[PDB]
């Protein structure tokens, strides 16, 4: 019997569980538990530290994910890459950390090329700019609000070898970026993003971050325009696969995690 959990704050609403337990009830191990655990990011250390030997990893979100990066002894490339991470495993002598936020993005997209837009500078924007260039997007616009944020990101895309600028939100350039674009992801929140939906609603390929509550205004108006919408719980889905594997040592099992998903 073994344990995980997901670590945040807060963290009452999580859907990690539901996911996580499907996926090790489908793996015949019934008897591990997977818990919330409200946690900010001073007390990440404190939780963590305290875990006796039956945990075997824990999800990360909001607002651990430096302090996780942190803690760790070890870090994968990519989560050194990103600059955080949502996912801690344990290891013989101490804990290893990855950003399966990656794949959430580059997984519930499938796949992209040329022009990309993503909205936001922190969160799980970096995420997303590793993200669609590993699909092989050659070109990124980073519209953000936080101009300074923003040029770390634009830096990053440069260095995974993607074009990559940024746009203010009220330059009037985003028009013009949105019609470059083949795909928008978006880490900001519904609220800020719902003044721009109309300017954004042509995007051929939404990737909304956000799932709850749903859907969102931009989701409605992409929808509306017949835009493919993809919500916020397909990439919880697919950063999660990447998680169960790395603690249970066994492949995700993609259609029962599927199948729960579904009935999120």
């Amino acid at each position: 019997p073994k344990k995980a959990g997901v670590l945040g704050s807060p963290i009452a609403h999580s859907r990690s569980p539901q996911l996580h337990l499907a996926a090790y009830r489908a793996l015949g191990l019934h008897d591990w538990t997977y818990e919330r655990i409200e946690c900010g990011a001073a007390e990440l250390p404190v939780v963590v530290g305290g875990f006796g030997p039956e945990w075997v990893g824990v999800s990360v979100t909001m607002p651990g994910k430096f302090a996780a990066l942190r803690f760790a002894d070890e870090r994968t490339a990519r989560a050194d890459l990103v600059g955080s991470a949502n996912t801690l495993v344990r290891t013989p002598h101490g804990w290893r950390a990855d950003n399966t936020d990656i794949d959430g993005v580059a997984g519930a997209l499938g796949a992209a090329a040329g022009h990309a837009l993503v909205l936001g500078s922190g969160g799980t924007a970096p995420a997303a700019v590793v993200g669609l260039a590993e699909l092989g997007v050659t070109d990124i616009t980073v519209v953000a609000r936080n101009s300074d944020k923003a040029a770390r990101l634009v830096d990053l895309g440069t260095r995974v070898g993607v074009a990559t600028r940024f746009c203010a939100f009220d330059s009037g350039g985003l028009a013009d970026a949105v019609a470059a674009a083949e795909v928008l992801v978006s880490t900001i929140p519904a609220e800020v993003a719902a003044g721009y939906a109309g300017t954004l609603a042509a995007i051929p390929v939404l990737l909304d971050a956000i799932y709850d509550p749903w859907p969102t205004p931009l989701a409605a108006a992409v929808g509306s325009a017949g835009g493919r919408v993809i919500s916020g719980l397909q990439m919880l889905l697919h950063q999660a696969f990447a998680q169960v594997e790395q603690f249970t040592g066994l492949p995700a099992p993609r259609e029962a995690m599927t199948c729960a998903l579904a009935a999120l």
